[PDB]
């Protein structure tokens, strides 16, 4: 599979997923500095970023858990710039089952690039037997999260309540999943 290379996964001319490297560090969190105030509206992680030691602890942990199997972290690049982060937050091997997650920064969205990541990833742990099944959890009230659930072809199996902390406040989510 020539799309597996050793820096990342290649899905499309445009698109390639990278594993972590520290060499990453600074346009991540320049990346992260300019969403920081949209980021907060949806994710916890944002409000506790505040300096280029923040990426490094960021990779740092992405690196181990990466190695260990326990996440699997990539940085989406788009063109020649890092775009954001798609990720299995959670594998259980045990299950056979992978949590997904994502972001992208402002001027990377409306370009299907998370939607073409996740289909590449499924295709290549799900086809392969690695993963059986694939789950997107995120708050109700996010519309774009929810739509790429949807368009990446999951199937919405409940209403997890007040499952999900953003500010001290919890708020429902949708459970979708993929199986293969
Ligand atoms: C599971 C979780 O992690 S929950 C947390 C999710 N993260 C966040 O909420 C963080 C803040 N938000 C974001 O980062 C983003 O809004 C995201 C990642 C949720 C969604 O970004 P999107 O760019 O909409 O992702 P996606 O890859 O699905 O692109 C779909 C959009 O691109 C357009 N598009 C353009 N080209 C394509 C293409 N080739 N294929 C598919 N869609 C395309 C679609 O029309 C759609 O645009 P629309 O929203 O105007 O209808």
């Amino acid at each position: 599979d020539v799309s597996l290379t050793p820096s990342g996964i290649k899905v499309n001319d445009e698109i390639t997923l990278l594993y972590p490297a520290l060499k990453y560090a600074e346009e991540l969190y320049l990346l992260i500095n300019q969403n920081k105030i949209n980021f907060i509206k949806s994710m916890a992680w944002p409000a506790f970023v505040n300096n280029i030691s923040d990426s490094v602890s960021f990779i740092e942990q992405s690196m181990i858990d990466n190695q260990n199997e326990k996440a699997l972290i990539l940085f989406i690049k788009y063109k020649t710039k890092i775009a954001g982060v798609v990720s299995f937050n959670i594998i259980d091997h045990a299950n056979k089952t992978a949590y997904i997650g994502y972001w992208l920064g402002a001027n990377f969205q409306g370009k299907g690039i998370v939607t073409n990541a996740i289909n590449k990833l499924i295709q290549e742990y799900g086809d392969s037997g690695v993963i059986k099944r694939f789950v997107i959890k995120c708050i109700v009230d996010n519309k774009k999260s929810n739509a790429t659930a949807l368009r990446c072809g999951f199937t919405l199996e409940g209403v997890l309540q007040k499952a999900e902390i953003l500010n001290g406040v919890s708020y429902d989510q949708n459970i979708y999943s993929k199986v293969i």
